[PDB]
């Protein structure tokens, strides 16, 4: 990984030491990217709902992961499940349960720093993983992107600024998540969102993560050509809002 400090450095070391899990997936991979494109062609809002019990910014809720997944399955394009242990209180067991219990594609949401974590995603039933440009050297991104592809996944490349986007497009990202979250500070900053979205070619599937909590914000971003919307905290606090987001 890159040289990092603070909580990210902690999670990066945690990830490097993380033992590979015993698991066996129960259906072939369903491309999350391609399901988003099918939602787009059908003119149906594509929401990727996030399951997380906590966040380093202060989320703290308890909700049964299967019930939440079953509830969301009816309306989402897919689910992102936290498996990061210390800051998000997630685990591989949440993914194993959800990915075996719902039919929609699943992104494993964690800090990936090594191939065996992508193995873990695959064996646990996830359909794809995110790789984070701020965390990974360009060489590690290239390598892990190639490795995910070799398993049948198209990973989401997570970018926050123009420097990250430069990298993601150079390595040939086909699926990008544009986050307003500064992973260091934890603050949501939207200053550069409009510019970043507009720099991504039309045939790259783009997803926005930004503390979204209102249908209006989705409508605004969709006008810019955004394909899908990752929504975590507002749905963890009130899952019933999925209806405002997809109606
Ligand atoms: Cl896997 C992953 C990692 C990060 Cl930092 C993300 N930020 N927004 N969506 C994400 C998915
Ligand atoms: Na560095």
């Amino acid at each position: 990984p890159r040289y990092l400090k603070g909580w990210l450095e902690d999670v990066v070391q945690r990830s490097q030491r993380r033992p590979s899990v015993r698991a066996s997936r129960q259906r072939p991979i369903i491309s999350l990217k391609e399901r988003i494109l099918e939602f787009n062609k059908r003119n149906i809002t594509a929401i990727m709902a996030v399951y997380k019990r906590k966040s380093p910014s202060g989320l703290d809720v308890e909700r049964d992961p299967i019930e939440y997944a079953k509830f969301m399955e009816r309306g989402v394009v897919g689910l992102a499940i936290l498996t990061e242990e210390k800051y998000f209180n997630g685990s591989y067991e949440d993914l194993r349960k959800i990915a075996s219990s719902v039919s929609v594609p699943i992104l494993m949401w964690d800090i990936i720093v090594k191939e065996s974590q992508i193995d873990d995603a695959y064996n646990l039933g996830a359909d794809t993983v995110g790789l984070i440009v701020k965390i990974l050297t360009e060489r590690e991104l290239e390598s892990l992107l190639e490795y995910a592809r070799s398993l049948g996944m198209e990973p989401a490349i997570v970018i926050h600024d123009e420097n990250d986007l430069d990298i993601a497009l150079r390595i040939g990202a086909r699926f990008i998540i544009i986050t307003s979250h500064d992973l260091e500070t934890l603050e949501i900053n939207n200053e550069n969102q409009r510019k970043l979205i507009s720099m991504i070619p039309s045939n790259v599937v783009k997803v926005v993560a930004s503390g979204i909590s209102e249908r209006n914000e989705i409508e605004e971003l969709y006008k810019l050509g955004v394909n899908a919307f990752e929504i975590g905290t507002s749905l963890m606090r009130n899952p019933e809002k999925i209806k405002e987001f997809i109606q």
